[PDB]
């Protein structure tokens, strides 16, 4: 599924991404857009060998299982596949351990190049949230 912008903040902020580990709304909806321009079915494989998946872009390495990454583990107790879902929720319960893990949001590298310290609040602006 592509979503589309203010779609996808309604439903991170449903989903109570909003002020998670005090990262505002926007900050989400930006690493999204730079993650994976808002497609769930989005899919990168890393130089390590292990897959970024899904509309955040959670990698193998570390948190979900697609058998193929060696020496990974699966943090969140998910396959990589639910990470591919038109319903995020799989993702946003990821995302919350991952942002969890000591370094916020720095744990998304495109965050911390892209969005970081910009004005992430447009990527809400006009959204009836
Ligand atoms: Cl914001
Ligand atoms: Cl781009
Ligand atoms: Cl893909
Ligand atoms: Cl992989
Ligand atoms: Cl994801
Ligand atoms: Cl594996
Ligand atoms: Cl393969
Ligand atoms: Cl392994
Ligand atoms: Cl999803
Ligand atoms: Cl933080
Ligand atoms: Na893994």
């Amino acid at each position: 599924k592509v979503f589309g912008r203010c779609e996808l903040a309604a439903a991170m902020k449903r989903h109570g991404l909003d002020n998670y580990r005090g990262y505002s709304l926007g900050n989400w909806v930006c690493a999204a857009k730079f993650e994976s321009n808002f497609n769930t079915q989005a899919t990168n494989r890393n130089t390590d060998g292990s897959t970024d998946y899904g509309i955040l872009q959670i990698n193998s390495r570390w948190w979900c299982n697609d058998g193929r990454t060696p020496g990974s583990r699966n943090l969140c107790n998910i396959p990589c596949s639910a990470l591919l879902s038109s319903d995020i929720t799989a993702s946003v319960n990821c995302a919350k351990k991952i942002v969890s893990d000591g370094n916020g949001m720095n744990a998304w590298v495109a965050w911390r190049n892209r969005c970081k310290g910009t004005d992430v609040q447009a990527w809400i602006r006009g959204c009836r949230l």
